[PDB]
């Protein structure tokens, strides 16, 4: 599934991400836009043996089990397959755990490169939330 921008914003809001751990909702929409282009099945393989999964490109070394990554900790206790679902529930549940590390949203490459420090409220412009 490829989410619409405000479609995704609404779902993220329903799941409590607005201002979670100090990140207003637009940070999360921006992260999804630039990590995955809002695609729930986005998957990117890294040379390090890990894979980034789903709309938020969550990495398989520390957060989900794909059965093939070195240093696996599976701290969200889920198959990485769950992070490829068309609904965002597993990805948001896991994201709340990831952002609770001292890293915060720096865990997301694309957030660090295209969202941090910007006008992230623009990503929820015209969403009526
Ligand atoms: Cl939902
Ligand atoms: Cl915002
Ligand atoms: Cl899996
Ligand atoms: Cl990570
Ligand atoms: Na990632």
């Amino acid at each position: 599934k490829v989410f619409g921008r405000c479609e995704l914003a609404a779902a993220m809001k329903r799941h409590g991400l607005d201002n979670y751990r100090g990140y207003s909702l637009g940070n999360w929409v921006c992260a999804a836009k630039f990590e995955s282009n809002f695609n729930t099945q986005a998957t990117n393989r890294n040379t390090d043996g890990s894979t980034d999964y789903g709309i938020l490109q969550i990495n398989s070394r520390w957060w989900c089990n794909d059965g093939r990554t070195p240093g696996s900790r599976n701290l969200c206790n889920i198959p990485c397959s769950a992070l490829l679902s068309s609904d965002i529930t597993a990805s948001v549940n896991c994201a709340k755990k990831i952002v609770s590390d001292g890293n915060g949203m720096n865990a997301w490459v694309a957030w660090r490169n295209r969202c941090k420090g910007t006008d992230v409220q623009a990503w929820i412009r015209g969403c009526r939330l």
